[PDB]
């Protein structure tokens, strides 16, 4: 399948070079997989989700996304026009309030919730969790991410936007999950992207067009935007049978575009998510 005039990020993950505008992907498109978006919520009624999204848990007064961040990330995972895995099932867990903030205790509870909840869902091709959030180092937050990964969920987390070593941020610094940095359309490390040895992979993160609340769209930037590219790619590859939840991050790194990125500090991987599609 081919989506013409795709958002640059989708085109980038199906090409060995920057500057293309078509997203090439297998028609299976993540069908039979499930992705939990742990964030500010998801506007599930947005036409772009085609009924494939639903809220399953909130830690606040409402399950509504009053911010937009979660809806944007969800859109990059699996919306029709802006998504990597266009037929995946999306589950929203609202651990962030409508200002985009959340206590570590709530974020941890949300991770433990997903580890349990997945046992009540029909996700024959596997389960992914996308965490476009983070803050200062916390061994408790790292431990929760490790548990979620251990339980059989492919965990993808944002490296953070501090232009610093991700070792001082959580859950970015948990080695057992998939830690994602951001690149721009010219294959540069995004100027805000964290780096360091704990990074596993880079994905598109600057000027990413996706769904927004009020049935709208908008373009924003961050490692929060790169993370759902990788989460969606994992769901896509699991549906194809190429990899499993335990090994998807490694498979993605193994099959990535290597050495294409500029402004990568010594000691950080130069690996850009790539779906290796061939018609
Ligand atoms: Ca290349
Ligand atoms: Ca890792």
């Amino acid at each position: 399948a081919a989506q013409t005039n795709a958002p640059w990020g989708l085109a980038r993950i199906s090409s060995t070079s920057p500057g293309t505008s078509t997203y090439y992907y297998d028609e299976s498109a993540g069908q039979g997989s499930c992705v939990y978006v742990i964030d500010t919520g998801i506007e599930a009624s947005h036409p772009e989700f085609e009924g494939r999204a639903q809220m399953v848990k909130t830690y606040y007064y409402s399950s509504r996304d009053g911010n937009g961040h979660g809806t944007h990330c969800a859109g990059t995972v699996g919306s029709r026009t802006y998504g990597v895995a266009k037929k995946t099932q999306l589950f929203g867990v609202k651990v962030l309030d409508d200002n985009g903030s959340g206590q570590y205790s709530t974020i941890i509870a949300g991770m433990d919730f997903v580890a349990s909840d997945k046992n009540n869902r029909n996700c024959p091709k596997g389960v992914v969790a996308s965490l476009s959030l983070g803050g200062g180092y916390s061994s408790s937050v790292n431990s929760a991410a490790a548990r979620l990964q251990s339980s059989g969920v492919m965990v993808a987390v944002a490296a953070g936007n501090n232009n610093a070593d991700a070792r001082n941020y959580s859950p970015a610094s948990e080695p057992s999950v998939c830690t994602v940095g951001a690149s721009d359309r010219y294959d540069r490390r995004s100027s805000f992207s964290n780096y360091g040895s704990v990074l596993d992979i880079f994905g598109p993160g600057t000027d990413i067009l996706s769904t927004w609340i009020g049935g709208s769209t908008r373009s924003i930037s961050g490692t929060s935007m790169a993370t759902p590219h990788v989460a969606g790619l994992a769901a896509y590859l699991m549906t194809l049978g190429k990899t499993t939840a335990a090994s998807a991050c490694r498979y993605i790194a193994d099959t990535a575009n290597k050495g294409d990125l500029s402004n990568i500090p010594f000691g950080t991987v130069n690996l850009l998510a790539y779906n290796n599609y061939q018609a």
